[PDB]
């Protein structure tokens, strides 16, 4: 039994999907959720550097959002742990070529989903 | 619970694990390195695998695990003929991936390399 779904990319105990199309942040989340996954929950610098190597030049949504004055939260609503900086004053995070940035959630970008591999309890 | 499908520093794709080198070696020394890790120079088995390697590898040329006798069909490391899933340019004896596709050169040239092997959940 494969650790990751067909055409997804395996790194450590996680599985990643890089989109071909563009969507706004919420619709990308809906796509990831339909496949038992979330917008990429990036948990370490190593993970970030893996994603940046693969992603290519397009901006890619990840699974961090905030209310404008509040801290960044993971998809589950837990406050995120600041493993890398995020540029800007936007409500929705994405990966550009230098790291993490932010934008209005209604903009259309490619996206990354992540999920644990199936052999995780 | 369980264990990672691939070793640390290897990337998973379609039931295999891939290692992208940071150093350079000739084709035979690159293969010796892969062998030490129970792996082979990448046995590229699809157009989708080709695209995956081109996308992850970066700007450097990387050796892969196809070779041929000068004038004959490309062979995998196990000696059996390759199925021709894409073009391989050039008149060289040993295959590699450049910035755009698959090409070929003299086996003594020093380049980055890619190893592949099956993930642990195979069998
Ligand atoms: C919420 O999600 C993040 C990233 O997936 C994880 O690190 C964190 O522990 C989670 N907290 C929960 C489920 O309480
Ligand atoms: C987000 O995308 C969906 C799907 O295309 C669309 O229905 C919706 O209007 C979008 N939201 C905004 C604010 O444009
Ligand atoms: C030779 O290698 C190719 C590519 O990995 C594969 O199709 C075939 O199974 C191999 N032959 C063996 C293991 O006998
Ligand atoms: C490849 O390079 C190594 C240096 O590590 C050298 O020892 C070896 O003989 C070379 N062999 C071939 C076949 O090119």
């Amino acid at each position: 039994q494969a650790a990751c779904p067909e055409s997804w990319i395996g790194f450590q105990r996680k599985c990643f999907y890089f989109s071909d199309d563009t969507k706004n942040w919420t619709s990308s989340q809906r796509f990831c959720d339909s496949q038992d996954a979330d917008l990429a929950q990036v948990e370490s610098f190593q993970e970030l550097n893996f994603l940046l190597r693969y992603k290519g030049p397009s901006d890619h949504w990840i699974g961090l959002s905030r209310e404008q004055g509040q801290p960044w939260k993971w998809i589950n609503g837990t406050e995120w742990t600041r493993q890398f900086p995020i540029l800007g004053a936007g409500e929705c995070a994405y990966l550009n070529d230098k790291g993490a940035s932010s934008a209005r959630c209604y903009t259309e970008r490619k996206w990354i989903c992540s999920k644990s591999d199936i052999h995780v309890g």
